[PDB]
């Protein structure tokens, strides 16, 4: 039984994203399109896809969307305007291009990918957000939000927003519990849903793990529930009220991630994962050059 979050505007979003596209010069990846197609064909329930302008994989997504029999209503498509490194002039141009390449009429969620705008953009945050407000009003973007925004950045948006941002996609894992200072607490208190990218950071840099309380406990829980370590971590993110966004080239891992809601963790277990995580040194996979200076406040 798939679980959903309810956004501030009453819309539902599947509470895990299981297909990501960001996985060399100008090469269409048959391997990627095939895994996305297979996921859409075989994963039960609403398949939440994370796409982004910066990945340059719209053709592969579009081909998969065309060739699957998965109905459009059973797909939740998140897309992201490339603000850090300009590809399009503005959100309206970016989304129009994306819709055509994907062969779809609307995206379910549209995000500003970064608060750090390319110097070559002739558009400011306010103007970009207002474009997202218009895309929301026209129905080209069913829901709108932001990614990697700090509290100060969100406050700038909130000060000028007619339509309040619904989502802030941040890096979040047991080893990075506040991407930037206080972001989690602020977002949750202001009814902005957090998505957590790279939630499995701990299992992509596993060192002497056998000696470490965190990994010992994670193995204990895996054995208790007969679920993977990954499944336990993804479920923990959900139990923290956050929407985990995951990837994989293994269909069985993709299916396992979708199936995390087949079990539950006790309050004690959630708190223990949190606390053992917080006593670990930060691990940061994204926006490294911008946000390393915040590592000291992450835990």
């Amino acid at each position: 039984n798939q679980k959903f979050f309810t956004l501030s505007n009453g819309n539902k979003i599947p509470a895990v994203a299981v297909v990501g596209t960001g996985t060399t010069d100008a090469t269409f990846s048959q391997e990627l399109t095939d895994i996305v197609k297979l996921s859409l064909d075989t994963v039960p329930g609403i398949v939440h896809i994370d796409a982004a302008e910066t990945y340059k994989t719209y053709p592969e997504l579009g081909a998969a969307l065309k060739e699957t029999k998965k109905p459009r209503e059973e797909i939740f498509i998140t897309d992201k305007f490339s603000s850090l490194h300009k590809i399009s002039e503005d959100p309206k141009s970016a989304l129009e291009t994306a819709l055509n390449k994907l062969g779809v009429d609307y995206v379910d969620l549209y995000l500003i990918h970064s608060p750090f705008f390319d110097k070559d953009l002739n558009i400011d945050l306010e103007t970009a957000w207002k474009q997202l407000e218009e895309l929301y009003k026209s129905g080209k973007a069913k829901n709108i939000g932001v990614s990697n925004f700090t509290v100060e950045d969100l406050k700038k948006v909130l000060a000028i927003a007619e339509i309040k941002p619904q989502v802030n996609q941040i890096e979040f894992s047991p080893f990075l519990q506040n991407q930037t200072p206080g972001i989690v607490e602020f977002s949750q208190k202001n009814d902005i849903l957090l998505e957590a990218y790279s939630p499995l950071g701990p299992l992509q840099k596993k060192p002497d793990a056998d000696q470490q309380p965190f990994y010992q406990y994670l193995k204990e829980l895996s054995e208790k529930y007969n679920k993977t370590e990954a499944q336990v971590l993804l479920l923990w993110v959900y139990k923290r009220g956050i929407l985990p966004v995951t990837t994989s080239a293994k269909i069985e891992r993709i299916k396992q991630a979708q199936d995390i809601f087949s079990f539950d963790l006790t309050e004690e277990e959630v708190k223990k994962i949190t606390d053992l995580g917080l006593q670990h040194e930060p691990v940061r996979l994204w926006h490294v050059d911008f946000y390393t200076k915040y590592n000291s406040e992450a835990q």
